[PDB]
């Protein structure tokens, strides 16, 4: 996948419906369903501090960057086929542009 930089303001909109439901993004945020996603960037994968992740998310070990993670949203069971991340990917570019145009700012 090739990253282009687009919009945080409609990234945040997309966050919102699409991720929201199992995720926050906020330092010292809770996990939900999912885990809280500050720091994700540059951090290996199944490391959220106090969150049981499944084996296939942990052993995945990748580093997270804008490339991989649109890899990973496009669908996730596909990138990380065990996962328990029950959603079914964001099949538009532009999508996942904006969401990760998003997800950079707010979970630094
Ligand atoms: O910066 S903005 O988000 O406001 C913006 C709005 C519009 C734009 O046309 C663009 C940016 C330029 C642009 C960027 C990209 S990116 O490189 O992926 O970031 C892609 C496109 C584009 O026009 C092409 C494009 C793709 C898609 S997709 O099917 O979802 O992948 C939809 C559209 C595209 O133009 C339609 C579109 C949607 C939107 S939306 O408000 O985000 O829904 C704004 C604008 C649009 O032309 C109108
Ligand atoms: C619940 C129904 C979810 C929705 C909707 C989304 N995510 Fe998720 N995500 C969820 C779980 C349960 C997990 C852990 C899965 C496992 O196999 O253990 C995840 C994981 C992620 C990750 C990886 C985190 C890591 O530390 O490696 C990321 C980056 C992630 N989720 C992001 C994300 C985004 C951006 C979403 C909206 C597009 C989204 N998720 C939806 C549960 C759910």
């Amino acid at each position: 996948t090739e990253f282009k930089a687009g919009s945080a303001k409609k990234g945040a909109t997309l966050f919102k419906t699409e991720c929201l439901q199992c995720h926050t993004v906020e330092k010292g945020g809770p996990h939900k369903v999912g885990p809280n996603l500050h720091g994700i960037f540059g951090r290996h994968s199944g490391q959220a501090e106090g969150y049981s992740y499944t084996d296939a998310n942990i052993k995945k070990n990748v580093l997270w960057d804008e490339n991989n993670m649109s890899e990973y949203l496009t669908n996730p069971k596909k990138y990380i086929p065990g996962t328990k991340m029950a959603f079914g990917g964001l099949k538009k570019e532009k999508d996942r542009n904006d969401l990760i145009t998003y997800l950079k700012k707010a979970t630094e």
